[PDB]
């Protein structure tokens, strides 16, 4: 109809509520279920689905064999009902790649997929199911995008990339796309030092995104950006209660405009809720790996160097395999504010779990309630056993 | 377009004529069908669904082992066309949870899904499929509903909830929802002891829900609910004709404001259309197990304790295994009364069928004629050993 | 939209061309394909079908094994896309029983199944995919219907029942349906002394059904409906070219009153287009069993006793397997006159090939062309051996 | 809503994107994927989409023995949603045979199969999924037709037929149908002395058809078609860089009305985008099989004799197997000019891998961009010891 407008603000987050789970792993020992990873949500005006690049064959085939690698050319965006596990025959593929975004602006869907080899990738943005423009690799060494929603608001979508070293500073741009076309695209200012795979939301005219920072920090960087002035500026999350992985012990003060060290070369997508005293932070509860998954309420994280949880709530014990992490919310919802929303990727296979060969995962999402709702664990349900 | 009214009385019962069997476990030992348990049926004002909670795997699936619990994180309240199966590739997951209820308003459905450990369960109340309202345990003691479709009037949409001990008396709450949202909710009142799983269904503006008192009764309590008025009353079907499972032998007379004794903790999700002399009850036909299935025409059964049957349908044998059974109209159908319908579950597996590991069902579903049509018997018809 | 009207001739048919095919059973030796038998096809105004009675279970499957039989409670009649096969996955369920048919009226469907104990059957007529009539069985001896599409003009649909017995006289009803209720009903009459399995068409506002004697005749007696007047005449096939099968050789004069003798209590469902010289005959081209099927156009073939063929194609190879045919068009097709088509049921398994323990069947289908085409046969194309 | 009008010139083609990978082949080692060959792409106003011919049985299927065979009753032209793989429960059958083409008016979709033994086949044109016209071969010789999308100019599909030999001249006729109905055909015209498969795009109210010359052409007749005044012309590319497979090596100078003798008998359709400088050449990286694939700039191609490449790209490795190609694209896309797309069949199984019993394929596509971006290779992906 017309383009949706950032007009709401987030509604009170007092705990977290289940949103969608689809036992994927689960069912797909036994059904023709796809091998993915990177998974997100993203919703339309009338529906929300689940979203994923798969590695173009089930869990069960004899291709699932080296899933655990990152690019091939067997890869693509896919997306399917909600809740339902990514099948042969439910999902529909948006674009071919190994890295991807996508976003609805209210009138149509934008879906952005990268493909190619290390030194040669190139972007292409759908718009309403239609290849509209084609981006370059700049750098030469793996252009790559967020791998959850963008947002938009009157029609511009925001979308941060990465071409460069991982272990490096390398070259972040901010493109401003309306219809799949490009408006303008800038270099990554502020005082982030290494932007990767950005969680974005929106309210009130901005659109926050909480990214990781691989070279060196273990507190993540924060992209704010103006979509209408098509501006944006960069720092770190200021709290001490660090939210990457692999991690330092929390300190009892953090900071605001550098990496906070400790770990270097690694990290793992994830997301935030910055608002004031309505803030919360998800994290792994290993320091060590992606394992667990926990949501702490840190009022003023961004802004405060010392702040503490006053509130948190477990969505996935560390007994059990949790992996990337990021930010949607239905934008077409009814109400006066925006549900905050998040899902966490649940990896199962390689390479923690090597008795077999293949790489895949589930997804589990909630939003947030008003209310103070009681806490369950909610873990991707396999037995590995089952599949030797 | 506009709300549903409960315009309509029911239509003369005079038979059952068979409106659906989806032939699930008969189909799905070599087809990717998911294992089910507590199904019901609900008609939206274009199309009528089968809807039950999914257990997170299929029934040739390695982790069908184990399926006789009934609470896990991965069971969802999931709908299928009329008739199929659910198959992983149509199943539609409306919420996730382990005890649900559904119906539609004439505009749009509501659905709920109640998830959690059992001290700490909560309601998530969806509407327009979009996650509305949700409500934390009150007792602390498995929050559980009706386990078959709520019913509507010009927006209002009762749903009956108990939370608390299954062999005691337990907080039951009659909440009334208009879009998801909370218009209030009373404790429940009248003479029922204990209340679990309504099956309700609507004519003349009054909402009745026989439900299940699992603590002293082996006859059912009714729940008659005035939507307008957002009042209700209880009592038990005051017949000689028990209707729980297990339960005695009938006696000659009944009790209609007490449970009448003789089995403890322990009963059946059950049924009945209360309709002064076009009244008639359902039941299983064994008095020890979920075995055979019956409907018997009782005049004034809920009001007259001496009331017997003057006339009956066999749905399911004896020597075939049964299971819950709950009411469902079309609302939406033509013609000048509602046609009462009702679907009863099929249990295979655990407990009765101990040779394979799992527990799932299949659905038979009826809807009255006013002919006096011939009687079959409608059984599962899979056979365990083909399992084996 | 409005009810459609059979206000156009059938245009004149030089040759057969190919309509659709499903290779089920091919398909179906390594995928998700329910067992079938008695099929036809049926259009809506914007879509052709396939239609055919399940058994409520895959060809793979282990249930599959026993259905050769006719009757269980685990039938229903599923339409699927054309040329598509009937799989669990879009096999689409409208109604429950073991004998069926199902028309569009312009405006909506009528879809009727019967189901039952062989003493106490009944049909149950649904209209806009909700049931709205019943009738209950009249002679108590197998209540059974026509098994392929009826038709509609001005929304009365007349259909063909008979009730009692298979070699003998029995009762045979013409019921004339509008939405689903019956108008009127009427006892057969003319000099046809044995109905069973009517294939009908419409053009001219006039109903043409020819169906099978399968007590005495070897030519088809033929109803031909008024649906207007709702009256109707019967006769037999007057030509010497018989049709039915297992049948006597080809006499050189036939009988149009009196079933032609030397066959008795057996029979296939098969069709004519009866149109002065624009006739054509439909028959297996074995005179034992249903193996291979021509088409054969034989001018003035219902009021001609000595007329035989001057035009042919061959359908299916005599080495191959065929079994029932039947009529349907789509009276929704551009142009100025209705294309006659036909479909014919390719059954493997028992009884014929009792290497497996299964039957079921595919489907070929063909439309008249005014073009003189060349011909092909159109087997099975599944090889029984794979399936051991 | 109107016929669409080539009423836009070609985008320049500095690089192709990929566009859609089915993965097929990967896929259907686990999951019910039918098998074909022969594919191709054609877009609807609304949607694009995958088209092949099955041959009516899954890869791992018992009947995907033999599947190397081109013409038989069990094939059919199917399309799937854009990169899905061709799955027995996601294939729309548009049509039964054995050589098919396919395109959209604008106002709805025209589907053409011919079907028949070698010396009697016949070509059946659907228009909006009905059967409407009837063409009986003229030549007794494999009618056939394009195997890839045709073109429509208001209403005015042309579409190139040929039937008698494939080693020696034959009967190619153009047919100028609007919907599903001849207007006019011409017996083929120009130098083009063999014309086998075409490939064809329109643009600026010109359809070019890039075909193939079995008998003696290693170089490929190009046709021009005049949607208006329903005339055409033929020649051959006058370009060296030959683009047939087998073909000599390519030499210095080419020929313009003549095949460029060196290979007989043989060859594989192909396609190329001719357009002035704008003049892009597809061809198979090998001289002697369907190995690799590549595109060529080669400016002036079709009129210069001397034209080498200036530009290229690669598509898919000299050492993966490759197949038909062809050309199609989205004539309903934004923009002010028409993107140029293509496809390549990626053909696994027999003749080259006889390890296996069956033949089969996977789709990879591209479309043009006006960035020169960088490029990958893009190989089927399965492994067939995995079948084995
Ligand atoms: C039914 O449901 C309800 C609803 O969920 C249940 O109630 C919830 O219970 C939760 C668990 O207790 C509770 O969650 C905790 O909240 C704490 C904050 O509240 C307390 O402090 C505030 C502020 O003073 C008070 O207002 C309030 O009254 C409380 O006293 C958080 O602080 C908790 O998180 C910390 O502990 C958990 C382990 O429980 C860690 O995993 C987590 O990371 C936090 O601790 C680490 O990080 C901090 C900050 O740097 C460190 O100081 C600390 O030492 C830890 O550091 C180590 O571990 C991390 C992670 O591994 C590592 O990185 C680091 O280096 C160190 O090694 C926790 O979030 C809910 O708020 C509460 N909800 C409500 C509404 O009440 C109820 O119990 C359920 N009922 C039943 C019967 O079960
Ligand atoms: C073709 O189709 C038609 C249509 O279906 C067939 O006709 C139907 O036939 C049915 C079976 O006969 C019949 O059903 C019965 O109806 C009886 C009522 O009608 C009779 O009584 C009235 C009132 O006097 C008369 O008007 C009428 O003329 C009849 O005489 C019911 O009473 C029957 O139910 C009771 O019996 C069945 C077993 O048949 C029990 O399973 C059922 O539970 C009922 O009996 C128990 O409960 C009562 C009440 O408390 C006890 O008194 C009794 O002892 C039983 O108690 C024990 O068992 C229960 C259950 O296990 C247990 O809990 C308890 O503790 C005890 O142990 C039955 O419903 C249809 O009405 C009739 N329909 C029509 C339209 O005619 C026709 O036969 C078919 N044709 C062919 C050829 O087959
Ligand atoms: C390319 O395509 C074209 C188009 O299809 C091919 O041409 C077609 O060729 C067909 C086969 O020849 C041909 O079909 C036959 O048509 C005959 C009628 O035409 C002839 O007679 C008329 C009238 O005189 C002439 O005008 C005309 O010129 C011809 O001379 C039919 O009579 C044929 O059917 C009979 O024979 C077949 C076997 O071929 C039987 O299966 C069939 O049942 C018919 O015969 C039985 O029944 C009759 C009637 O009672 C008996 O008299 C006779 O003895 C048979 O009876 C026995 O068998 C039956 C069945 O088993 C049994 O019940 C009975 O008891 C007995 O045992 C046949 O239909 C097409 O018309 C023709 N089409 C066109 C447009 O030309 C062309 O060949 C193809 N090209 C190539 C290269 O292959
Ligand atoms: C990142 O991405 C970019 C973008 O893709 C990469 O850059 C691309 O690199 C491509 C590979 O180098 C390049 O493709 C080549 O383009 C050549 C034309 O450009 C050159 O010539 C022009 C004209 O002078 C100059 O303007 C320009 O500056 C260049 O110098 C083509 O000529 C190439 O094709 C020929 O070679 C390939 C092998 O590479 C053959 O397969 C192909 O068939 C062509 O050669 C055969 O045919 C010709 C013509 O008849 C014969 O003369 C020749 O001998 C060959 O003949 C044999 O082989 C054929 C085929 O088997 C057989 O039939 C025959 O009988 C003989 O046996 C090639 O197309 C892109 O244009 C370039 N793109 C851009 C935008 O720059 C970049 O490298 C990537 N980066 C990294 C780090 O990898
Ligand atoms: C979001 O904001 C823009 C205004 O910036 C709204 O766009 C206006 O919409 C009306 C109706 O479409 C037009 O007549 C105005 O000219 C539009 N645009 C501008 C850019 O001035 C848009 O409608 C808003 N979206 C919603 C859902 O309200
Ligand atoms: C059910 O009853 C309510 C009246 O209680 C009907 O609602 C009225 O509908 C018309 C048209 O929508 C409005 O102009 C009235 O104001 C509506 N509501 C009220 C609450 O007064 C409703 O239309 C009835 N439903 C149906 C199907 O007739
Ligand atoms: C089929 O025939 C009936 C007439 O018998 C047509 O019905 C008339 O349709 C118009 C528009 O719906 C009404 O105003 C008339 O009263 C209708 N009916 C009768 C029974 O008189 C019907 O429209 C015809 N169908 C078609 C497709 O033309
Ligand atoms: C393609 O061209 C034809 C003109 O040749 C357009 O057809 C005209 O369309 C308008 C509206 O439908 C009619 O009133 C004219 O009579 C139409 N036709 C002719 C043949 O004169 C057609 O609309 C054009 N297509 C598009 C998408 O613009
Ligand atoms: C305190 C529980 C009382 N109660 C109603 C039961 O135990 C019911 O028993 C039965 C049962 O089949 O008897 C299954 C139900 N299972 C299910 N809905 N998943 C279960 N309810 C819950 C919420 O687990
Ligand atoms: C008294 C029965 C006479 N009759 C028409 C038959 O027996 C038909 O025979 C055949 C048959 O293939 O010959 C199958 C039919 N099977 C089927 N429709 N399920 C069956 N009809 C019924 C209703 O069972
Ligand atoms: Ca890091
Ligand atoms: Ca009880
Ligand atoms: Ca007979
Ligand atoms: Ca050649």
């Amino acid at each position: 109809r017309d383009f949706n407008n950032l007009t709401k603000g987030l509604c009170t987050i007092n705990s977290w509520h289940i949103y969608g789970k689809d036992n994927a792993v689960r069912i797909g020992e036994d059904s023709d279920v796809l091998v993915t990873r990177e998974p997100y949500v993203s919703c339309d005006p009338d529906e929300c689905r689940f979203y994923a690049l798969s590695q173009g064959t089930t869990i069960r085939g004899k291709h699932s064999n080296g899933t655990i690698h990152d690019r091939s050319q067997y890869r693509a965006l896919i997306s399917w009902p909600l809740s339902s596990p990514p099948t042969v025959y439910n999902s529909r593929v948006e674009c071919i790649g190994w890295s991807s975004t996508s976003c609805h602006d209210g009138k149509t869907r934008m879906s952005i997929c990268i493909s190619g080899p290390n030194n040669n990738a190139s972007a292409v943005i759908w718009y309403n199911r239609r290849p509209v423009t084609e981006i370059n690799t700049w750098a030469r060494n793996i252009l790559r995008t967020q791998e959850s929603e963008c947002v938009c608001h009157n029609g511009v979508c925001p979308v941060v990339f990465t071409d460069g070293s991982a272990t490096g500073p390398a070259e972040t741009r901010i493109y401003y796309f309306k219809e799949g076309k490009i408006l303008k695209w800038e270099p990554l200012a502020g005082t982030a030092k290494h932007i990767e795979e950005c969680s974005c939301y929106g309210e009130r005219a901005e659109i926050t995104c909480t990214c990781k920072d691989n070279w060196q920090g273990s507190n993540r960087p924060v992209i704010r950006i103006d979509p209408v002035a098509m501006t944006h500026t960069s720092q770190y999350i200021c709290s001490p209660v660090l939210t990457d992985n692999p991690r330092p012990n929390d300190p009892t003060v953090g900071k605001c405009n550098d990496p906070y060290p400790g770990n270097n070369n690694n990290g793992v997508k994830g997301f935030s809720y910055l608002d004031g005293v309505n803030t919360w932070l998800g994290r792994t509860i290993s320091i060590a790996s992606r394992s667990g998954y926990e949501m702490l309420k840190v009022p003023n994280a961004l802004t405060d160097d010392k702040s503490k949880p006053t509130q948190g709530q477990t969505i996935v014990l560390n007994t059990d395999w949790s992996g990337y992490s990021g930010s949607f919310m239905d934008y077409w919802a009814e109400g006066e504010c925006y549900r905050a929303c998040f899902y966490v990727e649940l990896i199962r296979g390689r390479p923690k779990e090597d008795k077999v060969w293949w790489t895949s995962n589930s997804i589990v999402s909630m939003c947030s309630s008003t209310e103070f709702l009681g806490q369950w664990d909610w873990p991707d349900g396999a037995k590995i056993e089952y599949f030797l």
